[PDB]
């Protein structure tokens, strides 16, 4: 309801609409979905903020859920063999540097 609710137009706009898309298991305009929500975030942090950790960062843990979400699309119509994602996951977490709510 609140996602309709929502606009699309933001990073988290697209976001989970992708998410209930994928919600419901449904893909291309989801696997599009993200496309603008990476759109989005394209223009967004390349105002580049002189970043050096800077939102941009967090703009990259941003695109980073984005590529974590382009993963599980993946799952999830995977032969769930992938299931290193979890190691992969383990590490493309744990090589975040990070705090916890990201």
């Amino acid at each position: 309801e609140y996602t309709c609710m929502i606009p699309r137009d933001t990073h988290d706009g697209a976001f989970y609409r992708a998410v209930l898309a994928l919600h419901q298991d449904l893909f291309s305009l989801a696997q599009q979905c993200i496309d603008k929500a990476r759109d989005l975030l394209d223009a967004e942090l390349t105002a580049m903020a002189g970043e050096s950790y800077s939102r941009a960062y967090g703009a990259m843990v941003s695109c980073h859920m984005l590529s974590e979400l382009e993963e599980v699309i993946q799952y999830k119509l995977v032969p769930e063999r992938r299931e290193i994602i979890r190691q992969i996951w383990w590490e493309r977490l744990q090589g975040c540097q990070r705090i916890v709510e990201d």
